[PDB]
């Protein structure tokens, strides 16, 4: 396989680099202005990471945490973005686990402690479109064109993935264009200037997925919120943004029915994730005319693997296995169950599927196992080929 690296394989995808990419505070910034930016950024980290490097960003949802993580990509660093509320002690174990060598902060956050603490680094305040996150005062103004792209084997990690002892899913160039297929081409189809909202954010792999590649991937634009989503705030995005794609949560969903009218103005593709949406739900939103597709990502498989379809989707019900993707259910001795209506532990393998965790005992990476991983969730299967989600296995 041809050496390649992430950031410049998103950056040579056929879109118009004049459309937008992403969203913030009113504020809009095209391909091409983050394409440059990037670069400009990759410029200085090169000065300060050497590949390999991990970075771990406590950040906000914002274009300035969006772009920091492609040019970490850019130089060959391995970031991972987590919760910018993180307790210290919680920050503190997810930077010793991966070993990182930097870690960037919200302005006036504490600097690590402790054994091999990474350097670092803090946001501006003011919460400005772009950030350069003290890098101009650290190492000098950015180079102006450069393009020194860090490239590697397509399979080897480029970021990870933090969900007991934290653990790091690795998450590779093969696998992450793998879960973008999969779920923004295939299932979606995803068109160029498509307007696109999650209320979840980029430390959740739901929300990387949906507002930081998505974007990059399919031509589209995310409105990226570095506030926490009230139903207030979230009303207030809607009605400013207008987004046509809606990536929530059943409590979501709830949430948002005194609003429905407002929801019904834009949204045209509805989706949830993250627990089963229930049947309450699926068919209040149905009587306002709003589909809401269920789909069940997992960290380990990048994104969302299985799900209703657009136009087809049911009430209490996981829907299909995407495109590329196989489901298997097994019984309590690990058999193969054929039967409709029986449920067992779901596992996955496809596209999507990481290459394993960055640290991990061995009885941990057995999760792994085989070439595919094991869920932990009980699930049945219905004649049609349909999913319902059944519980947790014990
Ligand atoms: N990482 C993701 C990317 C995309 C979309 C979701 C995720 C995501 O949730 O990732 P996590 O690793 O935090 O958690 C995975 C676990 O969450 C549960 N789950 C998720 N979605 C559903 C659903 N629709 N119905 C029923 N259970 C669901 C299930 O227990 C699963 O094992």
């Amino acid at each position: 396989s041809t050496l390649a690296n992430l950031t410049e394989v998103l950056f040579r995808l056929d879109f118009d680099p004049d459309t937008a990419v992403y969203h913030y505070r009113g504020q809009t910034l095209s391909r091409l202005q983050c394409r440059t930016y990037i670069l400009s950024q990759a410029s200085q980290l090169a000065r300060l990471l050497k590949p390999g490097d991990r970075v771990v960003l406590a950040l906000n949802d914002s274009p300035s945490l969006a772009c920091l993580f492609l040019a970490c990509i850019a130089v060959g660093a391995i970031p991972a973005v987590i919760n910018p509320k993180s307790r210290e002690q919680a920050l503190a174990d997810i930077a010793a686990d991966c070993q990182a060598s930097l870690v960037v902060r919200e302005a006036d956050a504490p600097s690590l402690s402790g054994p091999l603490a990474p350097l670092t680094l803090r946001a501006a305040a003011g919460r400005p479109l772009l950030d350069d996150f003290s890098l101009d005062a650290l190492v000098g103004p950015a180079d102006l064109d450069w393009s020194a792209f860090h490239r590697q084997d397509p399979a080897a990690a480029c970021f990870l993935q933090y969900t007991g002892a934290p653990k790091g899913v690795m998450h590779s160039l093969r696998n992450t264009l793998g879960f973008c297929r999969a779920f923004a081409t295939e299932l979606l189809a995803l068109q160029a200037g498509d307007r696109l909202y999650s209320i979840p954010k980029m430390f959740f792999g739901y929300g990387m997925g949906n507002s930081l590649f998505f974007p990059w991937f399919s031509g589209a634009s995310a409105l990226l919120d570095d506030t926490w989503p009230s139903p207030e705030r979230v009303l207030e995005n809607l009605v400013a943004f207008r987004p046509r794609v809606l990536f929530g949560v059943p409590a979501i969903y709830a949430s948002l029915r005194p609003q429905a009218r407002e929801l019904l103005s834009s949204v045209r593709l509805a989706f949830s994730a993250g627990s089963p949406l229930p049947r309450g739900e699926f068919e209040f939103w149905a009587a306002h005319g709003l589909e809401i597709c269920d789909g069940i990502g997992a960290t380990e498989v990048g994104h969302v693997f299985l799900a209703n379809r657009p136009g087809q989707a049911r009430a209490d019900s996981t829907g299909l296995p995407l495109p590329g993707y196989e489901c298997r259910l097994v019984d309590r001795e690990g058999h193969t169950i054929e039967e409709a209506g029986r449920q067992g532990v779901l596992l996955v393998r496809g596209p999507g599927l990481s290459p394993g965790y960055w640290r991990a005992s061995e009885e941990q990476q057995a999760r792994f196992a085989g070439g595919w991983y094991r869920t932990g969730d009980l699930f049945e299967r219905d004649e049609s080929g349909a999913y319902r989600h059944c519980g947790r296995e014990d």
